[PDB]
């Protein structure tokens, strides 16, 4: 049949609909109006936005569809290169890096990172214990300090020392400005008016800053023979069991840059949304706080204790349901195929999965999809295949999922053990869109339960 399409702007087709500060939220409203699938046309390109589990369960069939690099990922590839996130599945360096790194990101590998994660989580708790009575917490700012420092220390034994600064690390200044330039180029019609030579100049300088610190990190480690159990040691020593080859130093740099992007606001967003929903749902906060107090009986949490924070895990899954912090991914058709018995696609045709809309499919979740209810995840096995996809799909799924959830469960556990929280401004959710999503200006007050560390 005829696929629905949103409003057009003459020869510009649908392109101006993404000339907005909040394109994901705009696409969600278009999905609300048009339903499970809509065509999006621009001069020279056509994609289809999927919102229903019924169609997304077919999109997630790896025999029929593979990961596409969206324009967003193609612009990020200028500095993330052939790292896992910005590689095609058919690139030799994708399969090598995947085989070498995947065992180092397992639930079981988190035992080795736990001590380092505790180091940064304790720095967060001590910061909040040390605030004066009249002061508040800038939640996304503090969560980003935690997640960046955690990936720096577990990733390559580097301390960003985010709790010791207002001003970002020079690497982060360049990474954030490079990510901004990549996202800004999406809505940039003609990028060659002489105003955009200065953007392009700044872009090349930020790439050089990122390449220089990371190449130096790798070079320093190769020299010292120092064997830290971090991802960088794993990458310098590891061999792909298929090819028998290791990663080269350039590819290792791209992997580190990719991990630092991922571990920044994409991961801290989960913690910012989780705390937002907890302060807006005080009975849910109380239930999560009762679990944290019952389970976290030692001054520092153990790996086994974090694994026993079941309700805190449910809280984080329910935050990922409503506001997944990497809210879309792109696929292409491996062969001519028919989607949902109705939508014929040619080989190469592109799909975009709109994850926030998938997570609001009433046929899966029931009518009250806007409610924050962690009890939806009492038994995560009960969720049908391809209904809950905040970490993407199949062999191209998030490699960091167990790392992100261990980090988030540990620190949210400790926060709920150590503090009562107040929504002292009655904060109005305002979701800022970058490469990720965050509750912009989210602030709370934390009152110590005066429990020692
Ligand atoms: C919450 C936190 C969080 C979310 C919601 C998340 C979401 C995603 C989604 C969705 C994809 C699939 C993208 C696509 O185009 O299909 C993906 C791919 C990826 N992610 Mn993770 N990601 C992390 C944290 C997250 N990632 C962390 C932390 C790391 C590493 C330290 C990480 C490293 C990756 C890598 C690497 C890939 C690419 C995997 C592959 O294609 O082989 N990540
Ligand atoms: C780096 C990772 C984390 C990201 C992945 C993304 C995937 C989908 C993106 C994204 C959410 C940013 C907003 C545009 C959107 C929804 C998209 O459809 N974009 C399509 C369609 C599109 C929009 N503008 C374009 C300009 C040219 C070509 C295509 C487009 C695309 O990027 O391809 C974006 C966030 C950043």
């Amino acid at each position: 049949k005829e696929m629905p399409q949103p409003k057009t702007f003459g020869e510009l087709k649908n392109l101006p609909l993404l000339n907005t500060d909040k394109p994901v939220q705009a696409l969600m409203k278009i999905a609300d109006e048009l339903g499970e699938i809509f065509k999006f046309e621009a001069p020279g390109r056509v994609t289809r936005y999927l919102s229903s589990q019924r169609l997304i369960k077919e999109a997630c069939d790896e025999s029929r569809f593979d990961k596409n690099l969206s324009q967003a990922l193609k612009f990020v590839r200028d500095f993330a290169g052939d790292g896992l996130f910005t590689s095609w599945t058919h690139e030799k360096n994708w399969k090598k890096a995947h085989n070498i790194l995947l065992p180092s990101f397992s639930q079981q590998a988190m035992k080795g990172y736990h001590a380092m994660m505790v180091d940064i989580a304790v720095q967060l708790v001590q910061k909040w214990e040390r605030l004066n009575a009249d002061e508040h917490i800038e939640v996304p700012e503090d969560m980003t300090r935690l997640t960046l420092d955690t990936i720096g220390l577990c990733g390559f034994n580097y301390r960003f020392n985010s709790f010791y600064r207002d001003q970002p690390h020079p690497f982060i200044t360049s990474m954030v400005r490079a990510l901004d330039e990549a996202m800004n180029k999406l809505q940039r019609a003609n990028p060659d008016d002489p105003a955009y030579d200065e953007n392009k100049r700044q872009f090349q300088e930020d790439i050089k800053v990122m390449n220089d610190l990371v190449d130096k990190i790798i070079a320093d480690r190769k020299a010292s023979g120092e064997q830290s159990d971090d991802l960088l040691t794993h990458m310098l020593n590891g061999k792909d069991p298929e090819t028998g080859e290791p990663l080269d130093d350039e590819n290792i740099r791209y992997q580190i840059i990719t991990f630092l992007i991922a571990g920044h606001e994409t991961t801290s967003g989960l913690l910012s949304f989780a705390l937002y929903f907890l302060v807006k749902n005080p009975h849910v906060l109380q239930k999560a706080a009762e679990e944290a107090a019952r389970v976290l009986v030692d001054p520092v949490p153990s790996y086994k204790q974090v694994k026993q924070l079941k309700y805190v895990g449910m809280v984080l899954n329910e935050a990922l349901r409503l506001w997944p912090t990497a809210p879309a991914f792109s696929l292409y058709a491996k062969e001519d195929t028919v989607l949902g018995g109705e939508y014929p696609l040619e080989k190469g045709d592109e799909l975009m999965v709109l994850i926030p809309q998938l997570h609001r499919d009433k046929t899966i979740w029931g009518d009250d999809v806007e409610e924050f209810r962690p009890e939806r995840f009492e038994n995560p096995s009960a969720i049908p295949q391809h209904a809950f996809k905040p970490f993407g799909n199949g062999q191209r799924a998030c490699i960091g999922q167990q790392f992100a959830l261990h980090e988030a469960t540990l620190v949210l556990g400790m926060m709920l053990k150590h503090f009562d929280f107040e929504d002292h401004t009655n904060y109005e959710l305002d979701i800022k869109e970058t490469l990720t999503l965050k509750p912009e200006g989210f602030v709370v007050k934390a009152k110590s339960k005066k429990i020692p560390l």
